[PDB]
Formats: structure tokens, C-alpha cells, sequence
């Protein structure tokens, strides 16, 4: 049964709640972004409206095969009426096509649902700057002060450096990048750009990328593996046995892989900086982990909430145990007492 933090009061609206069957009274099912925990349940056989971004729509039509009529894409940053309720979609700074949703209730209540987000100061000069938000449904993935990690522009620096080094030292080395969902495209696009290459990938991953409205995408990517020296691979595959396997397939065209596993937080963030990173090494294969996050750090989250001064906060992540719920409330109370709301 749909949990209360997936419903919007005073509406027929639900958010990311596609895995319960029909939801009694739900006229509309919102989807914040194309990640399988949030979309779990959608298919070709859905015959209720789905509101989402244009990009999320393309993924719905082409990857899940939902029928065009039931996909209502909406522009971002545009005041839109939906069953006689004003709503706005705002960029979530998560993956491609990921949005937050502003709901303007008839009664005067304003609600913000963040979806998955990486909070940023540019969100403080958006349409949110113009009015008061009473309820906040918040991505709490990293709501604990241990969770620090670098900026995305810092990570893209390291990456561009490491790869452009090794390839200039050894011009017969391959760059590999791990992946298992949309997100983090900047990692491989930036490396390929510094190397003068296209990124090569499976057909299914090519298909996914062709849905994302990336400008000039036809010049950046290929299904011809042979022609490319930045390859993508399933994240499951990014290990020694699997990289050996893959290094066989390229047929004596490269003599060294240099891989990147973009990850979120891991416990080695607590002790080691990004400039002082190293890889595991079993022969000529070298696997880097790099903490490129598309979720708010604790400090980023804290700042966004303290600016927003919401009257109430409803977590959407780590809500499954009383211990986590309890820890989170304590942080929300501190933030409130510091900031005076
Ligand atoms: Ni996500």
C-alpha cells in the first residue's frame, strides 16, 4: 500500500508511486526521473496520465514503451495548470530529465517535492525565491555529517588529468568507465573530449543516450567499439576477471586499461581527499573509484533547507527504520534552532 510520503494532500496526485497498482483517487502519477526505484512498475500497459519532463518522457516511450498519449511532458520553469492545480517542474541537478515539483494547492498551501536532488545555490535564484513553501518532501540520502564529498567540477578535473596523462604516456591504453543507469555522463564525455575521441558503448546504452537531448550527441558517441578509445561497460563488469575478459575481445589493439568506477560516498571519503586517490592493480588493469555524487552532501542539504525555512519536512529516503527517522529529526531540529524558523 502506497506510503503517505508518496501522496500529495488536497489533490489526486502521487509522486514516484508506480509499484502498488492503481491508487484510489489518484488522477495523475508524477515521475521525478528515470531511475528504477522510482519508476518500478511502469510499462506499455499504463493507461493513466504520467506527468514528467520531456527527457523523462523520451525514456518512457523508447525504453519502457509507454504510449505517447499518456506521456504528458511539461517544460521546466513554466507555470502550468494540471487538473486545475498550478504546478512547476524545476531542474533537480540529479540525472538527465530529473526534476523537483512545486505544487500550488487551492487552499493556499505550497509544497516542494525534491525528488532526488543535489542542492545548489542556483536553486536560491529560481522561482522558489518568489514565495513561501510550507511543506518540503526531501531527498535525505546523505543526511548525516560524515557524508562529505567533493564538487563535480573537482572530480571532472582529476578524471580529465588522470586519463589524458596515461594515454599520452602510453598511446595504446584504453580508457573504460563503469555505468548502470543514467547519470554521471559528464565523466565519460569530459574524458573523451580531452582525448579527441567518441565514446563507444553497447547498442542498448547508445539507445538510452540518444533519448537525452544532449546537444551535438551524434558527434560524441558511437556503437563502433573498434573506432573508439573511451569505452563504457556495465558496472558489474568493472573488475579484474571481467576487464581481462573484455581486454581479450578488443583483439590486440590495446595493452593497458585505465578504468573509472564513479561511485557515491564510500568510507574512504572520511580519510582520503580526491587529489590523493589511488587504484587497485592486478597486472596491466587499473581500476579507479571516484566519488562523483548526484545527491546533496550534508552541508549542501543543510544550506538549502535553512534558506527555504520550510514549516514542515517529510523525508523520502532512509525512512524504513525508526533509528534513521529519529536521527534525521534531530538534524532538522538543530537546523531550525540555528536559523530561527
Ligand atoms: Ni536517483
Amino acid at each position: 500500500t502506497c506510503p503517505f510520503y508518496k501522496k500529495i494532500p488536497g489533490t489526486g496526485f502521487t509522486v514516484d508511486a508506480f509499484q502498488y497498482g492503481v491508487v484510489e483517487g489518484c488522477t495523475a502519477y508524477f515521475l521525478t526521473h528515470f531511475h528504477s526505484d522510482h519508476y518500478a512498475g511502469l510499462s506499455k500497459h499504463f493507461t493513466f496520465p504520467v506527468y514528467c519532463s520531456e527527457i523523462t518522457g523520451n525514456l518512457l516511450k523508447n525504453k519502457l514503451h509507454v504510449q505517447e498519449q499518456y506521456i504528458h511532458p511539461l517544460p521546466l520553469d513554466t507555470e502550468c495548470i494540471v487538473n486545475g492545480v498550478k504546478v512547476v517542474l524545476l531542474d533537480a541537478n540529479h540525472c538527465p530529465g530529473a526534476v523537483m515539483i512545486l505544487f500550488y494547492l487551492p487552499n493556499g498551501t505550497v509544497i516542494l517535492h525534491t525528488g532526488d536532488f543535489r542542492a545548489d545555490p542556483s536553486m536560491e535564484r529560481s522561482l522558489l525565491a518568489d514565495q513561501k513553501v510550507h511543506m518540503l518532501y526531501l531527498d535525505t540520502t546523505y543526511c548525516s555529517p560524515e557524508y562529505t564529498f567533493p564538487s563535480q567540477q573537482e572530480v571532472i578535473r582529476f578524471a580529465i588529468n588522470t586519463a589524458f596523462e596515461a594515454v599520452t604516456l602510453n598511446p595504446h591504453a584504453l580508457v573504460v568507465c563503469g555505468t548502470y543507469s543514467i547519470g554521471k555522463e559528464k565523466v565519460f564525455l569530459a574524458i573523451a573530449d580531452v582525448l579527441g575521441s567518441k565514446v563507444g558503448m553497447s547498442q542498448e546504452k547508445y539507445k538510452t543516450l540518444q533519448c537525452l537531448n544532449i546537444p551535438e550527441i551524434n558527434s560524441l558517441i558511437t556503437t563502433d567499439m573498434c573506432s573508439s578509445l573511451v569505452h563504457l561497460l556495465p558496472m558489474m563488469q568493472i573488475n579484474f576477471k571481467g576487464l581481462q575478459s573484455h581486454l581479450k575481445k578488443c583483439g590486440g589493439k590495446y595493452n593497458q586499461i585505465l578504468a573509472f568506477r564513479p561511485t557515491g560516498w564510500t568510507h574512504s571519503n572520511k580519510f582520503t581527499r580526491i587529489a590523493d586517490v589511488i587504484p587497485q592493480t592486478k597486472g596491466n588493469i587499473s581500476i579507479y573509484g571516484i566519488p562523483y555524487s548526484e545527491h546533496s552532501s550534508y552541508l549542501e542539504m543543510k544550506r538549502f533547507v535553512q534558506w527555504l525555512k520550510p514549516q514542515k519536512i517529510i523525508p523520502t529516503v532512509n525512512v524504513g527504520t525508526w533509528k534513521s527517522r529519529s536521527t534525521m529529526e534531530k538534524y532538522f531540529r538543530e537546523w531550525k534552532l540555528e536559523a530561527g524558523y
